[PDB]
């Protein structure tokens, strides 16, 4: 199974009404030197509305990029004019750093069909398709509160897993960050956590090949025999490991949104 779509196809459907494009680009933290929103205005796919993962996080939380309430989301999604019942196509810069997160929230919050644009934006320009400028203003889109609990685990449920190694806990952070201590656990990671740098599943704006993934996981100490939980640390890359496993058809993979009440 593949969750991506090529530019060639997206272009041949740029006008298709059952489709809607979502620009999910965003800066990596430690880069408040960027203005992702602006960039969007300066250039973006035609029809794409800005999905600001940053301004969609629960700000109440001490921890970053926390999932928002199902209603706070439904508001945002409605102003932003996104329609919960169309086939959504998500995309980011081309680094596949945040499209997975966006894709995941949209499904976690009730959108049945959601795909990611292969190669993201950079792949789009490479195919020499033009951009569109300025803010997009569509009407309010149909989108009411919905939520799929089976997508997330609690701090509690992760406590068990980690305790009796009943579920494998994966860390998407990059090696160099897995053992330092610059985020807030053992050496910065959950006890028993297996490190799987998301970057190793990415090949220019999209996931490697089934086999390439199958191998990366195997050589990282991951079996498909017990369940997998992926925790969020690098802020948002976690979703990439999720997507990569979903592509391998692994079932019930859950995202550990971080340690916060409820």
């Amino acid at each position: 199974t593949t969750w991506f779509v090529g530019a060639d196809w997206l272009a041949e459907h740029i006008d298709d009404p059952e489709i809607q494009i979502i620009d999910a680009r965003m800066a990596s933290p430690g880069q408040e030197d960027r203005n992702v929103a602006q960039e969007y205005l300066n250039g973006h796919i035609p029809g794409a509305v800005f999905f600001d993962i940053e301004a969609l996080s629960d700000h109440t939380s001490p921890l970053p990029h926390m999932l928002p309430r199902p209603e706070t989301f439904a508001v945002a999604m409605r102003e932003l004019g996104v329609n919960q019942d169309k086939h959504l196509i998500v995309y980011d810069e081309g680094n596949l750093f945040s499209a997975p997160r966006a894709w995941w929230m949209l499904r976690t919050f009730g959108v049945e069909k959601v795909s990611i644009l292969g190669g993201g934006l950079a792949g789009w320009q490479r195919d020499d398709l033009l951009l569109e400028e300025g803010a997009v203003e569509l009407p309010e889109g149909e989108f009411n509160a919905a939520f799929n609990p089976e997508a997330v685990v609690k701090v509690t449920d992760v406590l068990l897993a980690s305790h009796e190694n009943t579920a494998q806990i994966i860390d998407a952070r990059p090696a160099a960050r897995f053992n330092a201590e610059v985020d807030e656990l053992r050496r910065g990671h959950i006890p028993g956590a297996l490190n799987v740098p998301w970057t190793e599943l990415v090949r220019e704006g999209e996931l490697k090949t089934t086999d390439e993934l199958d191998a990366i996981f195997f050589g990282r100490g991951v079996s498909y025999d017990k369940p997998i939980i992926v925790s969020c640390g690098s802020g948002v890359t976690a979703a990439v490991v999720l997507l990569a496993l979903a592509t391998l058809d692994v079932p019930n993979v859950k995202l550990y949104d971080g340690a916060w009440s409820e």
